C-alpha cells in the first residue's frame, strides 16, 4: 500500500549514506545553474487571459491593419495657460521630428491638430457659433487695435488707463461687464507678486469659455521599429524627456511633460513589483525563523529545516521555470507561498519526533516511527492541495494555470525533500509550552458545542445579503494608482481630445465604414462616432466667405509690430496713474464689482513699489501669451479649404493606411453630470454595441469578453476542484460519512468567506479569485490532519497539544499570506487580504465543527 511503499523508500534512502545529501546538493547546484541561466521575467496583460478563435481572429486584423496604433505612446504636457500648452506642443512636435528623422526612433504624430488643422482650426464648428464669434471679434477691432499695437506691460496698464478713464465714466459701458477680466487679470498680477509661475490667458474671453485651468495638450508618438538589440521603446521613451528638458521648456513656457500608455504602465509595474520584494523576502524569513523557534527550540533542527526550506524553493523554481520561463506578475507569489505552506510538512515531522524522543530513547527508531506515521496524514494532505492547485489548470486563464502548476510541482517537490533529505540531515547532525492560558482553557472549549447552535442560527438569514456583490470587469483599478503612469489617465478623464474609453470598428470599405458609424449613432447611448470623414468640413464655400469677410476687416490689425519698451521710472510713472485712476474708479464707482475695482487697485499699487526683475517676469507672464494668442489669431483667420487630396500624409495614413479598409473608432455617449466615472454606463454602452455590430470588440470598454471568460473559467476550476477533492477523500475514505463529515464543514466555511467578503464591500477581481478552492484544499487537509491528531481523545487545543503542529502551520500560512497583503501592489494586496479573511473564517469553520468531523 501507499504507507508501505513510502516508508520502504524512505527507508532504502536511509540505507544510502550521506551520498544521498551530496547527490541532493550536486542536484541543487545544476537546478540553481538552469534557474540563472533562464529567470525570465514577463509582465504581459494580455496573455494571462486567453480569448476565443473569434476575437483573435479580430485583433489579429487590428495588428495586421493598423501597425501604429497597438504600441503608440501617448505624451502630456501641462501649462497654466492653453496657449504655453499649444507651443510647448509644438516645440515638442518638432523637437521629435528632428530626433527621428536621423533614423533613431519612430515617427511622430500630433492629435490635437497638425498644420492644416491648425490654419483651418475654424471650420470645424456650426456656421451660427463662428459667425457670432466673427461678428464680435469684428465690433471689437478698436479694442484689439489699440491692444496689439502696445503690448508692453507698461503700455497694457496705459491702455487700460485711457479705456477706463473717459469711457466708463461716460455712461456707454459698465464696470461688470469688464468685472472678469478685471477679476482674472488682478488674480495673475497677484501671483506674479507671489514669484509662483503664472500665465494670463486671452482665449478663455472672446474666443471661447471652455478654457480650464488644466490646460493640456496631447502628442503622441509610436516607439522604435527596434532595428537591432534595443528595447523597443525605452530608447524613445527616455530621449522624450531628455529633449524636454534639453529645450528648456520649464522657463520658455513654464509647463511639464508627461507620458502615459501601455508601455509605461508596463514599466511601472515592473519597478512596483520589483521594490516590494526584498522587503517581503526579509519579512517571510524572519518569521519563518520566529515560528520555527517557537515550534522547535534547537539549533541541530532550525538550520536543517532551513536548508530543507532552501533547497525545496531552489528545486520548485528550476522546475516552474522549465515548464513556463515567466511569472505573469501573478504567478511571482508562489517565492512566498512555498514559504508559507510547505513549511507545515517540516514541523509536522519535527513536532511528532520531539514526541518519539519522549517516547523512544533511540533516534533512528524514532525517526522511521515518525516517518511511518505520518504517511497517509501528510501524502492526503499532499494531495489535496496538489489537486485545489491543478484544478485551474484546464481553464482558459494563464496566469492562475501557471501559478497552479507552479505551486503543486512545488508541494510534490517539498513532500520529496521533507521525506528524503531532510531525515539524513537529521541523522547527520542529531540533536512544556505556554504555562499561561488557563483562563480562557476553562471555558472556551466546553462552549465550542453550543457555537452549533448559534453561528449556524445566525448564518441562515445571511444568505440574502450574498447578492450585493460586484466584480471589477477592468484589469486597470488594480494597477496602482499612486504612479503617474496612470494618475495622467485618471486627470485625463474629462479631456474629450485624447478618448481612452473609445472602440474600433473595421469595415470592407469607406463608405461601408461610415454607414456603420452612422447606424451606430443611431443608438441612442453612443455619442459620437468618428472616422476619415468626420475629418473633412461640410460646407467649405459658406464657411470659407464669412471667414474672409471677417479677415478682409481684422487682418491689418494684427501684424503691425510694436514699439520699444519705455525706461523703467516711466513705467513706475504709469502704473502710479493707473492705480490712481484705479482707485478713484472703485472709491466713487460702487456697483456690482467694485471688489474686482479694488482687488485691481491693490495688485497694481503693490506691483510697483521697489522690485525690477519680478516686473520683467510679469511681462514674460502678459506680452509673451498675448503675442502668441494674437499670432494665432492672425493665423486661423485666413484658412484654406480642406479636401481628402490635400489632407496630410499622416492623418490618412493613421485613419486607412492599407488596402485593409478604414476603421470607426467610436466613444461613449457622455452627458452633463454623468462623467466617465461609472463603469455601469461603460458595461451597458459595451453590451448595446455588441448587440448591435458584433465585430466591435477592442475597445478598453468592450473588454466585458475577458470577465465574462475568468469568471466562467473559475466557476468551472472550482467545480472542478470540488469534485476532485471529494473523489480523493472518498478513494481514501470509502464509507461516504466520513467525507461528509471531512467536506460539509469546509463548504459551510467557503459560504461564510463569500458572505464576510460581501459584507466588507471588497469585489472578487482577476487575481483575487484564487482564494476559494485554495482554503478549499488547506482546510481539508488540516481535516485529514485531525482526522488522525484526536484518535487518542477529544482533547482542546491548549498546553502544546497534539495538534498544536497544525496550529503552528496555520499561524506561519496566515502571517505569509499577510506579508503577500503588504505588497504596494493592489492586485496583490486585494490577493493578500482575500486569503487572510478566507484562512481566518474557515480554520474556526473547520474545528468548532468537530461533531461532523469525528
Amino acid at each position: 500500500m501507499l504507507t508501505s511503499v513510502l516508508v520502504r523508500l524512505v527507508a532504502w534512502s536511509v540505507r544510502r549514506p550521506i551520498w544521498v545529501v551530496v547527490l541532493s546538493l550536486v542536484i541543487a547546484a545544476l537546478s540553481s545553474v538552469y534557474v540563472a541561466h533562464h529567470f525570465k521575467i514577463n509582465t504581459d496583460i494580455s496573455k494571462l487571459v486567453e480569448n476565443d478563435p473569434k476575437w483573435a481572429a479580430l485583433g489579429r486584423a487590428i495588428d495586421d491593419a493598423f501597425p501604429q496604433r497597438n504600441q503608440t505612446i501617448l505624451a502630456v504636457v501641462e501649462a497654466p495657460a492653453p496657449e504655453f500648452a499649444g507651443a510647448a506642443a509644438d516645440a515638442l512636435a518638432e523637437g521629435l521630428r528632428r530626433e527621428t528623422e536621423a533614423g533613431r526612433i519612430g515617427q511622430v504624430s500630433e492629435p490635437a491638430g497638425g498644420p492644416l488643422f491648425e490654419h483651418d482650426g475654424l471650420l470645424f464648428l456650426p456656421e451660427q457659433d463662428v459667425a457670432t464669434t466673427t461678428a464680435q471679434l469684428a465690433s471689437a477691432r478698436p479694442l484689439i487695435n489699440v491692444l496689439a499695437k502696445d503690448p508692453s506691460i507698461a503700455g497694457l496698464a496705459t491702455t487700460l488707463s485711457t479705456t477706463l478713464g473717459v469711457p466708463l465714466q461716460s455712461g456707454q459701458v459698465k464696470l461688470s461687464g469688464m468685472a472678469k477680466l478685471l477679476s482674472r487679470s488682478a488674480a495673475t498680477v497677484d501671483d506674479v507678486l507671489a514669484g509662483k509661475p503664472a500665465a494670463f490667458s486671452w482665449r478663455a474671453l472672446v474666443d471661447a469659455d471652455a478654457a480650464r485651468e488644466p490646460a493640456r495638450a496631447f502628442v503622441t508618438v509610436q516607439p522604435v521599429v527596434n532595428y537591432g538589440a534595443l528595447k523597443a521603446g525605452e530608447q524613445a521613451s527616455r530621449t522624450i524627456r531628455a529633449t524636454a528638458q534639453a529645450l528648456k521648456l520649464d522657463e520658455r513656457f513654464g509647463a511639464a511633460v508627461r507620458l502615459t500608455g501601455e508601455q509605461p504602465l508596463a514599466d511601472e509595474e515592473f519597478a512596483s513589483v520589483q521594490d516590494g520584494a526584498l522587503v517581503n523576502g526579509i519579512a517571510t524569513l524572519a518569521i519563518v525563523l520566529v515560528i520555527l523557534w517557537i515550534a522547535l527550540r534547537s539549533k541541530r533542527m532550525i538550520a536543517s529545516v532551513f536548508v530543507t526550506l532552501f533547497v525545496g524553493l531552489v528545486v520548485t523554481a528550476a522546475l516552474g521555470l522549465m515548464m513556463v520561463g515567466s511569472l505573469n506578475m501573478i504567478s511571482v507569489a508562489f517565492m512566498v507561498l512555498f514559504v508559507g505552506l510547505g513549511v507545515d510538512f517540516a514541523i509536522q515531522y519535527g513536532v511528532k519526533y520531539r514526541e518519539e524522543r519522549h517516547r523512544d530513547p533511540n533516534l533512528d527508531h524514532a525517526l522511521v516511527g515518525a516517518a511511518h506515521a505520518m504517511g497517509m496524514p501528510l501524502t492526503l494532505a499532499t494531495a489535496a492541495v496538489a489537486a485545489s492547485f491543478f484544478s485551474f489548470l484546464p481553464t482558459a486563464y494563464r496566469g492562475v494555470s501557471e501559478l497552479g502548476l507552479i505551486a503543486g510541482v512545488g508541494m510534490f517537490v517539498a513532500l520529496f525533500t521533507t521525506l528524503t533529505l531532510l531525515p539524513a540531515l537529521l541523522k547527520l547532525l542529531a540533536p512544556p509550552g505556554f504555562p499561561r492560558l488557563a483562563p480562557v482553557d476553562d471555558y472556551l472549549d466546553h462552549h465550542r458545542k453550543p457555537i452549533l447552535i448559534g453561528t449556524l442560527a445566525v448564518v441562515i438569514g445571511a444568505l440574502p445579503l450574498l447578492a450585493h456583490l460586484r466584480f471589477d470587469f477592468n484589469p486597470l483599478h488594480l494597477k496602482d494608482p499612486r504612479s503617474e503612469s496612470m494618475a495622467t489617465l485618471l486627470a485625463l478623464k474629462d479631456s474629450p481630445e485624447a478618448s481612452v474609453n473609445d472602440v474600433s470598428l473595421l469595415a470592407p470599405s469607406l463608405v461601408a465604414a461610415n454607414a456603420a458609424a452612422q447606424r451606430l449613432g443611431a443608438l441612442p447611448e453612443v455619442g459620437r462616432t468618428t472616422t476619415l470623414s468626420t475629418f473633412i468640413p461640410d460646407a467649405q464655400p459658406q464657411k470659407l466667405a464669412t471667414i474672409a469677410a471677417a479677415a478682409r476687416g481684422l487682418l491689418p490689425a494684427l501684424t503691425q509690430p510694436a514699439a520699444a519698451p519705455v525706461p523703467d521710472a516711466q513705467r513706475v510713472a504709469a502704473l502710479k496713474r493707473a492705480s490712481n485712476l484705479l482707485e478713484y474708479a472703485s472709491e466713487d464707482y460702487p456697483g456690482p464689482g467694485a471688489a474686482a475695482a479694488k482687488h485691481l487697485s491693490e495688485s497694481l499699487a503693490k506691483l510697483a513699489a521697489a522690485d525690477a526683475a519680478t516686473r520683467e517676469r510679469a511681462e514674460h507672464a502678459f506680452s509673451v501669451p498675448l503675442k502668441i494668442a494674437l499670432n494665432q489669431l492672425a493665423m486661423l483667420l485666413q484658412p484654406l479649404e480642406i479636401t481628402r487630396e490635400n489632407l496630410p500624409p499622416q492623418i490618412v495614413r493613421d485613419w486607412i493606411a492599407p488596402d485593409g479598409r478604414a476603421l470607426v473608432q467610436i466613444s461613449p455617449k457622455v452627458v452633463k453630470g454623468a462623467d466617465p466615472g461609472d463603469d455601469a454606463m461603460l458595461r451597458r454602452f459595451a453590451k448595446a454595441v455588441k448587440a448591435a455590430e458584433p465585430g466591435a470588440i477592442g475597445g478598453p470598454i468592450s473588454i466585458l469578453h475577458s470577465a465574462d471568460t475568468i469568471i466562467r473559467a473559475f466557476l468551472q476550476a472550482a467545480a472542478l476542484s470540488v469534485v476532485s477533492i471529494t473523489v480523493l477523500l472518498w478513494i481514501t475514505l470509502r464509507r461516504f460519512g466520513d467525507v461528509l463529515r471531512t467536506l460539509v464543514p469546509l463548504l459551510v466555511s467557503g459560504v461564510v468567506t463569500l458572505e464576510l467578503c460581501v459584507l466588507l464591500g471588497m469585489p472578487l477581481n482577476f487575481a483575487n479569485i484564487i482564494a476559494l478552492p485554495l482554503m478549499l484544499g488547506v482546510g481539508v487537509a488540516f481535516k485529514v490532519y485531525f482526522v488522525m491528531a484526536w484518535r487518542a481523545g477529544q482533547t482542546g487545543l491548549l498546553q502544546s497539544s497534539l495538534t498544536h503542529a497544525v496550529l503552528f502551520s496555520a499561524a506561519t500560512t496566515a502571517t505569509a499570506f499577510g506579508s503577500l497583503w503588504l505588497s504596494h501592489h493592489p492586485g496583490t494586496a486585494s490577493m493578500g487580504r482575500l486569503l487572510a479573511l478566507a484562512l481566518s473564517c474557515t480554520l474556526i469553520g473547520a474545528v468548532v465543527f468537530q461533531p461532523v468531523l469525528m
